[PDB]
């Protein structure tokens, strides 16, 4: 009949339903398979991976929940659930996402700080901390948001949101958008890339030194100084300077532990030694080693310079910060459209049709999806786990 819908229309819905529909599948099978995979190999029960595992429970929600009411959304042309599973559905989606930005800061945070305070920050990193810091981004979450969205109507006195419609009354002014837009986004964007910078700039060739000499031995800027102290002393001695040249980044290491010691001048004193180190003769030149006063005075210290040395390995005492740099690529990519729109909004409502609106909103969810899958192609253990998994 007249009453049916067009082709146009079928088509379209049809298309909709079906990309959103795989969306939604894809997101919610990939999030379950990376908690499953957390929770069954020992190996992926890191803090870190606590943190992994609630943006997975955030990204889990977003996959099942909201992607389908908005899909309703979608297709209907309105709302057909009532008033009521309006709020819920708006709190749910701005509660779950919020929480999942402030997932997003405590895990920059934390690489951050386990970069830049490698002595005192792992030591009090414990799973008690990270699971206070989840539930506090989770509770600060709904307090922030659930009472804007629900209980605005009631402050007012008055919904003004329409039955066939949904969306947050709180948010009507532009204004109030776009300075939410930055409370919520825009600085936590912009702190996560500070951070990521920092994290980036700082080597983890010199991590392993700090620890070295904190076994060898709030002072971590002592050890800073110093360390830069021993490294200009070695390149300023014309002795230690072709030695450390043609060391590796372990043992070379080791010699600033020496210099750490005793100082230029008494490192360079050991020229059978340095020069047995130039020709990589790791067993001479702890045989030339221990005929020093220096393994008699700190024998123990000694024996593990001389034995990291001889081995080149931390024996005697990392693609982790690539997928969370991945997530939070796809997290910036993925919500930065529609956050523009946001800026838009504030002097030109109407440069933003509908129809990019929705697209951009939808966009924001593809965010849930694509974090799996940077698991699964960041790290080998993810996924190794992920096969092993849909076959038991
Ligand atoms: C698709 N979403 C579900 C909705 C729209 C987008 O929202 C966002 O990008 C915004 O920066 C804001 C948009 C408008 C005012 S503040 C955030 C909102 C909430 C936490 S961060 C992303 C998510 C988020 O839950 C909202
Ligand atoms: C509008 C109202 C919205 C309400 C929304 C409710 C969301 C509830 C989700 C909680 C998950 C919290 C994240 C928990 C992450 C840690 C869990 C854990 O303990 O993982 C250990 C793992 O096995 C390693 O050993
Ligand atoms: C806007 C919000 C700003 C808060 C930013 C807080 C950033 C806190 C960084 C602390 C830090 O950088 O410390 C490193 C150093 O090794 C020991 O303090
Ligand atoms: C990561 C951090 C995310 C933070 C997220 C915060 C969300 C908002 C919560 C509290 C602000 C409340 C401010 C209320 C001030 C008045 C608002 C107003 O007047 O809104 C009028 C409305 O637009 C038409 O009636
Ligand atoms: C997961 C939640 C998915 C949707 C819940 C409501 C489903 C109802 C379908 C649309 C109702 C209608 O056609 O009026
Ligand atoms: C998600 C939950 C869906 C609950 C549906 C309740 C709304 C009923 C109103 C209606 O279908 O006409
Ligand atoms: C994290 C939990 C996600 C949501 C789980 C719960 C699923 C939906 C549960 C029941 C919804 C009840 C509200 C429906 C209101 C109906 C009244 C009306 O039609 O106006
Ligand atoms: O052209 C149309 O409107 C569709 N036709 C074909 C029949 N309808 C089914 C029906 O309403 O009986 C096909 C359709 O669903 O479009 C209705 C009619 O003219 O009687």
């Amino acid at each position: 009949g007249p009453s049916s819908h067009n082709r146009y229309e079928t088509v379209e819905m049809v298309f909709i339903a079906t990309v959103t529909g795989s969306l939604s599948l894809v997101t919610v099978v990939g999030n379950i398979l990376v908690m499953l995979s957390i929770k069954v190999n020992r190996q992926l029960q890191t803090v870190n991976n606590y943190f992994l595992f609630s943006l997975a429970c955030a990204d889990l929600i977003i996959g099942a929940f909201s992607m389908n009411l908005y899909t309703v959304y979608i297709i209907k042309g309105y709302w057909p659930l009532g008033a009521v599973v309006c709020d819920l559905w708006l709190a749910l989606d701005y509660v779950v996402s919020n929480a999942s930005v402030m997932n997003l800061l405590i895990i920059s945070f934390d690489r951050y700080f386990c970069v830049t305070k490698p002595l005192t920050y792992p030591a009090r990193r414990t799973t008690k901390m990270a699971g206070l810091m989840i539930a506090a981004a989770w509770v600060l979450s709904f307090v922030l948001w659930a009472p804007a969205i629900l209980f605005w109507q009631f402050v007012v006195g008055k919904r003004t949101v329409p039955d066939n419609q949904c969306f947050i009354q709180f948010l009507s002014n532009p204004a109030v958008t776009f300075g939410t837009a930055i409370a919520a986004f825009y600085l936590p964007v912009v702190i996560m890339t500070v951070l990521y910078i920092h994290i980036s700039l700082a080597s983890r060739s010199r991590v392993n030194i700090f620890e070295m000499l904190r076994i060898d031995e709030e002072a971590e800027k002592l050890f800073n100084q110093d360390v830069d102290a021993a490294v200009r002393g070695i390149l300023r001695n014309a002795k230690l300077k072709p030695v450390y040249d043609s060391l590796d980044a372990v043992r070379r290491a080791a010699l600033i532990n020496m210099v750490f010691q005793m100082g230029e001048t008494g490192v360079a004193g050991f020229t059978n030694s340095l020069r047995m180190l130039q020709q990589k003769r790791w067993d001479e030149a702890a045989v030339n080693l221990a005929k020093s006063r220096w393994y008699n005075q700190t024998p123990n210290r000694a024996k593990r310079v001389i034995t990291t040395f001889r081995t080149g390995t931390w024996d005697a005492y990392r693609k982790v910060t690539r997928t969370i740099f991945a997530i939070l690529l796809a997290f910036i990519l993925t919500w930065t459209p529609y956050n523009v729109m946001v800026l838009v909004n504030t002097f030109c409502q109407s440069c933003i049709p509908d129809t990019v609106w929705s697209i951009g909103y939808w966009l924001c969810y593809v965010n849930s999806t694509i974090n799996p899958a940077c698991y699964a192609l960041c790290n080998a253990t993810f996924k190794k786990t992920f096969r092993h998994l849909l076959l038991c």
